[PDB]
């Protein structure tokens, strides 16, 4: 039983900010990866979604050319082309991930994990028992899929993880989901090329998002030449002869349910929810408690039901983002190998960008929560609706909405949303304001700059 | 004699919104205008600026197509096409302007104001008089031209003036000025496809930024393809056979002065500085204090050195900005009609962007004046440069840098300075941050939002 101050199972975004951290602290830590290193930022998630985004983000400036006073650029976008050099680029980050860990004296233990049955937590990966006085279980989660049982031929699509392993534009495509990677592949694929359809359960995509951006974002999708089938649902898929069918009933309030028949698609894709990686970690040996759907459940400061046990990132299931797993597990080994005991991650005012076209940038409250929280008197609401500059000259129209959520007399910033292109690279400084408490006058206070998008926030009235 | 409450010299940026919001105090103003409403950031400064960049920005974009899988954009940009939309813009804007005075109840007086001998301050516009207990001067500048005594042939050249009357692409442009419109100028040019010049007197551009953006600047351009004449200056300008032919010196230190002849110039444009407007207004028939560059003497409250005198703006010599032009005319009528005696504009912090290529953001001290301020020992940078992961599959390339100044134990932020791609609409938020005095801890307690270029500035270390 080889001993460490610190094991990490799961090389992703959480594991390794946490064991890199704690070895810079003098912890001995080893890190448990059955796959690649970097998790899925690295190889299904963020780096390769990004890089589409920035390939589909050319094809919609590309219809602008002519607009801007350029010749016509005429055509076919090579799917193979990028993907190649997008695989690369994959590569090369799962290269320095591992320089990266051997320049702290991680050490790599390569192979699935799985707690043991011993007394003292401890740990087998391929025969080879290991122990710690800290372990942090930082496993992830997967895409979700449909059950053959409840609809079948689901098995017939593809999940965001086949997303990454296509290798020509489908002609065809059929997202289900109204969640943000529904949102964001169905914006890629149809920027590129492919006749998209986005089918969602009720009326808008992001319903959990403030009502302006859930409302902005479903209008600028089907501007956008997206075709979003609302209350609708699949009942079963069919491999025809070329392609799938896909069988979907549609129940709009008010109305007798339709079924409807989706023939030659090429790519069905679920984008319906994301599952913990719990499953095979014989957590049951421990006792350690997971709510229904496999999640661990953690105190404020990670901690697990059990002592010396810990678990940060997407395996907990909330916050599912690279930059929260980071900071919860840089906080965490600031606690054990440091010894603060009040380290720990505020899990409140965490900023978020979804990659749609145009981008979304939200931090804090929507205005529905602000009302619940502190009382429809309570609570003022600014916000702004305009077309970008950048449209001055073309045919081709995008929208920009702002909105910002004020609470009390003294008109605390509690919430900021918005649309618009250049929202991806604008949110982070009005995040850390926001973190810091500002108020509306702090904001009035700010110079703007002219001429951009973000003086808007600045000059609201 | 017309009197009126407030009596406005100058309808550009200043003048409007001091005007705009003295009338939503009950006063009952009159702006005086001898051009065209809006001013420079209308007609021939921030909006047609911007659509230019726009622009370039395509150009550039254009460039990295087949690296993206699309087939190769092939030609030639057409000037007239973008110059026709971008006037067509301008003359939107200026009907806007109009109606907003129309509503305000503003009465707009067309020609050309100057005091008069008269006690009481007043003006003549045209044969008639007008009187008011508060008027202000907010006249602008304009571009600064050198004295064909001292450079003969001069007047050859055009300013940034002229470059907004282009009407077709000048196939060989020479840029002489190292401050930010010559910068932007040489940057549109050259993305374009001029064969473009920059000449500098130094060896550096922007000498007045934070030293890492000057450097960097300066070799952003020369990757860029603007040919960048250091130590050089024009010692004379004459009207060839075909185009124009620059004679100028290059006196590098440590070496022997040379004259070289730039030969077949289309375009030579002077960005060297810029003039107030203050030498026809008569100003002396009321003994109001000017430099000797003729900028008007002002207050920390906008006041002139005569009781009831203002001026705000370019024509003071101070931020010459056009949102700083709006913030004094705004906090000067809050003072005046609303009585808010300590209603002020606070010069520090103004943030600033720059539209190269990448673009340039900055707001607060620059290394070395945290340096004089408060000593060496006091003052702490972090700085990151690298390359935006947009260019992880171009084969062109450019950098992001970014250095933060800190000051004191606790790490005040007192400076940010950056240039790279985004960097225009990352800056606001940020900017209020710095107003608010955050310190690194606030950035740092910031989450990230991934991936971005702007998560850079909360993660540094
Ligand atoms: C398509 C997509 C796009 C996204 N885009 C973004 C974005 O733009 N911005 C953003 O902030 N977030 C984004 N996210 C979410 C973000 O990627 C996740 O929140 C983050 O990667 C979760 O990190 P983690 O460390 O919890 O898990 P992971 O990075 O999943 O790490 C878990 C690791 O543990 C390994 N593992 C699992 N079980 C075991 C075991 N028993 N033994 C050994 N190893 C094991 C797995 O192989 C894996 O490498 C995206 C997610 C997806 C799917
Ligand atoms: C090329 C260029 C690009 C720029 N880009 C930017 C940018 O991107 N961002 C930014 O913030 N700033 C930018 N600036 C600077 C910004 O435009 C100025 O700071 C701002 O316009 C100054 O405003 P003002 O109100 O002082 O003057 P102006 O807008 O110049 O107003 C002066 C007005 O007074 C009128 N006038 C003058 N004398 C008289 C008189 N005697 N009687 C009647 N009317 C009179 C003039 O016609 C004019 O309309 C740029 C400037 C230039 C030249």
């Amino acid at each position: 039983v080889a001993s460490y101050d610190y094991l990490v199972i799961g090389g992703g975004s959480g594991g390794l900010a946490s064991a890199r951290r704690a070895a810079e602290l003098g912890a001995r830590a080893a890190v448990v990866e059955s796959h690649k290193l970097g998790g899925t930022c690295v190889n299904v998630g963020c780096v390769p979604k990004k890089v589409m985004w920035n390939t589909a983000v050319h094809s919609e400036f590309m219809h602008d050319h002519a607009d801007y006073g350029f010749p016509s650029c005429e055509g076919k976008f090579n799917w193979r082309v990028i993907k190649e050099k997008r695989d690369a680029y994959v590569s090369r980050l799962n290269a320095i991930y591992q320089n990266n860990l051997t320049k702290s004296h991680i050490e790599i233990i390569r192979g699935h994990a799985a707690f043991t049955s011993d007394p003292k937590p401890t740990i087998e990966v391929s025969g080879k028992k290991y122990t710690a006085p800290h372990i942090l279980i930082a496993t992830g989660g997967m895409p979700s899929t449909p059950h053959e049982s409840q609809i079948p031929g689901a098995s017939l699509g593809i999940t965001s993880d086949g997303f990454f392993q296509l290798e020509e534009l489908p002609g065809r495509s059929v997202i289900v989901g109204a969640g943000y990677i529904a949102v964001e592949m169905a914006g890629i694929l149809s920027a590129l090329g492919s006749k998209t359809s986005l089918m969602i359960r009720h009326d808008k995509v992001l319903r959990s998002f403030d009502s302006m951006i859930s409302t902005n974002c479903t209008e600028e999708l089907e501007n956008a030449g997206v075709e979003v089938l609302k209350f609708s649902q699949v009942k079963e898929v069919k491999k025809t002869l070329s392609g799938l069918e896909v069988s979907m009933v549609t129940a709009v309030p008010g109305r007798l349910p339709v079924m409807t028949m989706i023939p030659d698609v090429d790519c069905l894709l679920w984008a319906i929810g994301r599952v913990p990686n719990t499953k095979d970690l014989s957590l049951n040996k421990l006792g350690i408690q997971t709510d229904d759907k496999g999640h661990i459940i953690v105190d404020e400061f990670q901690n697990t039901n059990v002592k010396g046990i810990y678990a940060v990132g997407d395996v907990c299931g909330k916050a599912l983002l690279t930059p929260v797993a980071i900071a919860a597990g840089r906080k965490l080994a600031h606690r054990l190998f440091e010894y603060k005991e009040d380290s720990k991650l505020d899990y409140n005012n965490i900023p978020t960008v979804v990659f749609s076209h145009p981008p979304i940038g939200t931090v804090g409250l929507t205005e529905d929560e602000a009302i619940h929280k502190y009382g429809i008197e309570n609570v003022k609401t600014y916000s702004t609706s305009f077309t970008p500059m950048y449209h001055a000259v073309t045919k081709r129209k995008t929208k920009c909405v702002m909105k910002m959520v004020c609470a009390n007399k003294e008109e605390k910033v509690v919430g900021i949303h918005m649309q618009g292109l250049g929202c991806d690279e604008m949110l982070q400084g009005f995040a850390v304001a926001v973190k810091m408490g500002a108020t509306k006058a702090d904001f009035d206070n700010t110079v703007a700059i002219h001429p951009t998008s973000s003086e808007e926030l600045v000059t609201l009235r």
